[PDB]
């Protein structure tokens, strides 16, 4: 079963004819291919596929770090669950060995494995290629139980693993590395990840993704196609400009008609001819323009349009890409934090960080236990001003000087204890004389008894 | 009966030809064709429509987190209905779970099932695809009453199931899964949620959707068409520019013809022949234009139009999605979305109706098992910095809240000296009603002083 015992086919119901029966092909949207992530392949050195993977793992990279460790705040974080429990003396220590682990991406420091910055690069690199990322879960030998290391695999290598009955495994090894159509590795679930961006119900899915370059291959394909129109110019083209047409009663010999080249070159060629200009008595002369007088490129407009289009699968700006964004150049106005920037952000890239989350949550943090979470943050408007006068606020309404001295780790004084507001020792000034007035009331009630 | 017992009919009277007495066939409106989905299918992978429901999809994607955990507050939360009650110390909890049981769709954690996340995304990609979302409630086998997970199933396999009498079933197995022809499976009403966002009273509409792709089909179709003819001038094309006519008493000999082009290729071609000039003595020359000059797409405002069209019916922005919008983009117009002009109408208009409809189907199905005092919702952020609850509290500390009822409410040890409010005035009376107090004692004593010497 692909998820669980369930009544409802969540798979064909038939066993289509699978290149082998140990694994699940991953078959084109359409059927018409069983080796789709080999065709995909060929894109990967795309120049605007590229420059999208690039800015999107660039930006992704700066979170990278521990924002523990960053004085502004951004980066990542492993925190409580709870935003109420306050971290026990273990809970502040096992959350600090988390975040080292992850920076090192395992528990001892290996300047041959990939940092974390490296491994995010990686897995960027792979959901916009292949909408399939994977990375194998190394635990101790001694001890199965414990986690050593997370290392990324190569996605096009990894397939769902096939009964023999065509039903996909589930408890046991779900999951196979093929290379060569041979299975050269296996996995359980609990040793190696699959994440995908865009799922499908559709039961001929088969559990797999769907990549944008399988959906814009026509784009690509169009895009490849005008490019190299507009590059054979140069390359295979007749720059030609003209033909000078001169006619006379007969042709001349090719003795003449060379020599004539040579007192043509060596009177008008170059910076040294430049201006001057033949005289000829041939009996009439023509020239016959062959190409526009002003040569530029062509098919703006389509490539615009394709790149367009291509951005707007990927959730991107063509602007942010070095192209005009069709419509979207009117307007996009907004306030606040940078005005555009951040709905920029908003579009794609606040997805993928949360894909990655998503990612770490489930197969990492899951052998620590629910208790934690790690999440990446952004920075904060908190600087001392800002945190002055929300302290400035908060000592009018609870804090005592001392209490903000503690805070401060600053000796509490004398005469703190109080709050910095005009009422509060009003009132204790009034309700001093309350009590000396009281007392003597009081005690002259006694003495009269006393008297009596 | 589709819905219950009623008098009125509600499904064609005369049993229309379904393909099988078992289950009722999904009609295209027209009745034109029976297999409606196994059409829509062949445009699902329109580039247009798989920009839309990623964008779409994307959207929805950041409120599945729980916002409990989400220190910005936003996701999704489970609540009590009313916005009176004060949940008690087991309510508390039994939300906790429940929000826990969504997070992970299920009692146990296990990373072979979907997240929200994905279950989301998939049950969006069917709505814009078919209009027709179904999930299965699976319950434990010891213990029927108690659902332990829900999966979404593939639309196009789920039917209503039908009478032999041709009437849809009601209280029964009410939908059956049908793959090549042939029943595979069978459902009640309590296993198999539907929702649809498109209904329709017609009779033969018997109950489904409306899918949009039907209804901008030609949309699709002319599109598509548009793009192939662009596409075509590179593919299939004559690109060439055009004839260089040379005429001459009678025309060249072939092996002439061809050491003529070995003079011109190792003459002109390439940048080394880039700028000479051909030389040439034939009796006329002339060179017929084929094509434009300078060649670009054609047809470019029809695909405007016809993607402002498939746009409008959608419910998102052309400008979004890379197109100009026929409507000037300074026609479309303290805050109502994230900040950005673009973003917030469309913003409104996409995901209310989608969110909303996402609660619903949560409501209905999965949160009724627990009974109605809870409700499922999404919620937004809000605007409660430390600044905005500081400044509350300094207006709540003037109109109500003593020193010490507020340093409570942190947890914080209530002072000698709070128990009062924060302003002037209130400390004026406490202080004329203890002067009024001293005056009374005062009197009071003296008048006990006069009795007693009276």
């Amino acid at each position: 079963s692909l998820y669980g015992q369930q009544q409802a086919y969540a798979e064909p119901f038939i066993e289509m004819m699978d290149t082998n029966p140990e694994f699940r092909d991953k078959r084109s949207y359409m059927k018409n291919e069983h080796n789709l992530h080999d065709v995909l392949k060929k894109f990967g050195n795309n120049p605007i596929l590229n420059a999208i993977i690039l800015t999107r793992s660039n930006q992704v990279a700066m979170y990278c770090q521990p924002a523990r460790y960053s004085e502004k705040g951004l980066g990542f974080e492993v925190r409580l669950r709870d935003l109420d429990a306050e971290p026990g003396r273990k809970e502040k220590e096992e959350m600090k060995r988390i975040e080292d682990f992850i920076v090192n991406t395992g528990k001892d420091k290996d300047v041959d494995r990939d940092s974390f910055q490296t491994f995010c690069k990686k897995i960027v690199r792979d959901t916009y290629i292949y909408d399939q990322v994977n990375f194998e879960k190394v635990f101790n030998k001694n001890n199965k139980t414990k986690l050593e290391k997370f290392i990324a695999v190569d996605p096009s290598t990894i397939f769902y693993a096939t009964d023999k009955k065509g039903k996909i495994i589930k408890g046991g090894k779900r999951f196979v590395q093929v290379v060569d159509k041979r299975v050269v590795a296996s996995f359980t679930s609990r040793e190696l990840a699959m994440g995908i961006r865009n799922p499908r119900t559709e039961l001929s899915s088969s559990g797999y993704g769907l990549s944008e370059v399988e959906i814009a291959m026509k784009e690509f394909i169009a895009y490849n196609n005008t490019e190299s129109f507009n590059d054979r110019f140069f390359s295979h083209g007749g720059t030609t400009r003209g033909i000078l047409q001169i006619r006379s009663d007969q042709q001349q010999s090719q003795h003449a008609l060379e020599n004539f080249k040579r007192e043509w070159k060596s009177s008008l060629s170059g910076i040294n001819g430049s201006w001057q200009i033949p005289v000829v008595m041939a009996d009439d002369i023509k020239f016959v323009n062959m190409t526009p007088t002003a040569n530029d490129m062509q098919f703006e407009k389509w490539l615009n349009y394709l790149i367009n289009i291509i951005s707007a699968l990927y959730g991107i700006d063509p602007a942010e890409i070095g192209f005009p964004n069709r419509g979207g150049a009117t307007g996009s106005k907004g306030g606040s934090p940078g005005k555009k920037q951040q709905q920029s952000q908003n579009k794609g890239l606040q997805p993928l960080l949360r894909f990655i989350e998503d990612l770490v949550n489930r197969h990492i943090i899951s052998e620590y236990g629910d208790k934690y979470t790690f999440q990446f943050v952004g920075g904060d408007t908190k600087s001392a001003t800002d945190k002055l006068n929300i302290l400035k606020l908060e000592t009018q309404i609870f804090k005592t000087v001392n209490e903000a001295r503690e805070e401060q780790g600053k000796k509490p004084i004398e005469g703190g204890d109080i709050i910095l507001d005009a009422s509060f020792l009003q009132g204790t000034a009034q309700l001093q004389q309350d009590k000396q007035y009281n007392d003597g009331k009081q005690k002259e009630r006694l003495q009269m008894m006393m008297s009596l």
